[PDB]
């Protein structure tokens, strides 16, 4: 008998009233064949995991009766990494020790261990397999806990709507500084995709410029730049002397800053916004739809890989491959380990509190 | 030969500084085989004819000096009715007395007369014709000389990019007293689709609903109604009733009338930008893309039909047919019929600027 605690809510809320933590048991004697015992090493605290919990996320699990609550209650979490502590007797896609991720989203990844069936997982390498590979690198335990949500929406909108020529197309974003932006500069890097990532202006600008432009952004620009008539032509040339188009834009701020990323592109260009800065419309200009044959659409990784599991693992397995390939890297988390001297609920808490200071990983 | 008048401008303006009237000489009697002379019957003010004048428009007719001015000099008027009146011995697709309207924009058709090849013209049927063979109608001067940009307009938005059940489905558009907006509402009543009109509110609201209503609209709204958050079930309960979705949204207007449209799409909606209101940039929140799979793309009827012969022609044919049945009607325009006593050119400056009075159509 395994004894658990699950971060869970009976009622929809802010998470710092509506959070609390439930102790419940797994039977590690009592197997099925196809189940499996997993023990969680880390979990992240995204938006969309907080907007969940707030009620506003049309994508959400069911309140069961599951964890042996006096009423229905959810759990919390989409995201997540877990070890492989036991298999039954049927289970030949996982054994004790390997690493796994949820298969489905919503399925609550704050708690310490779940039980589940060997399909309610995907395997990724864990760094002794990787090693035993011949990779140079394994996947940390954040790369690993963060790999589902963040990189494959940055590598699908950059290749599964609009084909860009590799050394002369270009794709421009905002919200560069963003975990998407700056995996997104760094998948254009790696495909040969010219990129303009535009981004608030800041007191160590410079250094912020050199680091995306390591990452793989072509060009960086600021906001005031972005909406400044005057700066505009610079950026006609940059495409210019590519000898390539701007085809795609990535909107993740909405207002003036989409006008600006949309007044970039050339004819018959596609923008998709994946993202939003609090009540702040997609603002686009009527002349581009009329004139350039423009097309804004949305992006949401949870509903597009929702019925393609093939595209789903395909683009996790290049994930994979390139972190162990050491041609990507993740932002660090603010880890916070859970020893058990405080409540489950008040590390994730804390953690929603706190999320100006960074992403922040749960970890056990 | 023949005396004809053309209004000109030798540089981009308001119509009112910038254009006056080129009288020229078309050789009546020395037309190459492939030729073809025209009166025009009527042609009318449309914001887009304006709006080339003004240079603020991306398609222009080139200048040159065949009017027989002193500098280059560009005409005006992309719609119109002309009838034939003398062909080359070449042309058999068209004789004197037939009716037709340019094949291409830019042809200048602010003018009494002109001369062309064959092909720069496609055929509608007079009356006389649509008569003697047994059609209830033949169309009106305006019918034939407004049939080009409007009624093609309504018509593709509604039929080329998502097909809408019968009896079932929904458009919702704003600008619902506009031409293109009362063309759709016909069509919609033709092809058996449910519509949502949005307009702004006015002194004789009961009464323009009531028309809007007897043309085809399914219910008519006002712009407060399209901002009402409280009003949304009614419409949702509207579309639950009919067993249908809101497919395809209209866009003409911008702003918050357009978040207001879209907000009242069902998942997977479609909206389509035809016109814009001044500086009323389309204003969709994130949400609708994110999370209903909203599309925004745009409409320009000139860019759609220019390697489209075959698309325009069948929907010319439909229009032509509809109104020789009876089954379609125009607004009625104002008409200014020129005899010679006044300028050409103050005959369109006055239409200009009496624009709010209705459509203004100059007749010869």
């Amino acid at each position: 008998m395994i004894t658990a605690q699950a971060v869970l809510y009976t009622q929809h809320g802010e998470p710092k009233d509506v959070l609390f933590t439930q102790s419940f048991e797994i039977d590690d004697d009592n197997l099925a064949p196809n189940e499996v015992i997993v023990k969680t090493l880390g979990s992240p605290i995204n938006p969309s995991d907080i907007n969940q919990i707030q009620g506003v996320y049309p994508s959400k699990p069911a309140k069961t009766t599951g964890f042996g609550t006096a009423e229905p209650a959810a759990p919390c979490g989409n995201e997540g990494l877990f070890e492989v502590i036991k298999v039954g007797s049927n289970v030949s896609s996982l054994e004790a020790g390997d690493w796994v991720i949820p298969s489905h989203v919503n399925f609550g990844t704050w708690r310490t261990h779940a039980l589940g069936n060997d399909d309610d997982f995907i395997k990724l390498p864990n760094p002794a397999q990787s090693k035993a590979n011949g990779k140079p690198n394994g996947l940390t335990i954040n790369q690993g806990a963060t790999i589902s949500v963040n990189p494959l929406t940055a590598y699908l909108m950059l290749t599964h709507y609009v084909k860009l020529t590799p050394g002369k197309d270009w794709f421009i974003q905002n919200g560069g500084t963003s975990a998407v932006g700056k995996y997104a500069s760094q998948i254009g890097k790696l495909l040969n995709f010219n990129s303009i990532s535009v981004i608030r202006d800041r007191p160590n600008l410079d250094e912020v410029v050199a680091s995306l432009k390591e990452l793989g952004a072509t060009q960086v620009i600021t906001e005031d730049q972005n909406n400044s008539k005057e700066f505009g032509p610079t950026i006609k040339e940059w495409i210019k002397q590519s000898g390539g188009e701007a085809k795609l834009a990535l909107n993740c701020v909405g207002g003036k800053s989409s006008t600006g990323i949309a007044r970039k592109l050339n004819n018959n260009g596609l923008m998709l916004t994946y993202g939003g800065m609090s009540f702040q419309p997609v603002t686009i200009p009527t002349s581009l739809y009329i004139f350039k044959n423009f097309t804004s659409a949305g992006f949401w990784v949870t509903e597009l890989l929702k019925n393609n599991k093939e595209l789903k693992t395909s683009t996790l397995n290049q994930i994979i491959a390139w972190y162990e390939e050491g041609k990507l890297t993740d932002a660090k988390s603010i880890e916070t380990l859970y020893d058990g001297t405080k409540p489950l609920h008040e590390l994730y808490q804390d953690g929603v509190a706190n999320s100006k200071d960074g992403k922040q990983l749960i970890t056990y």
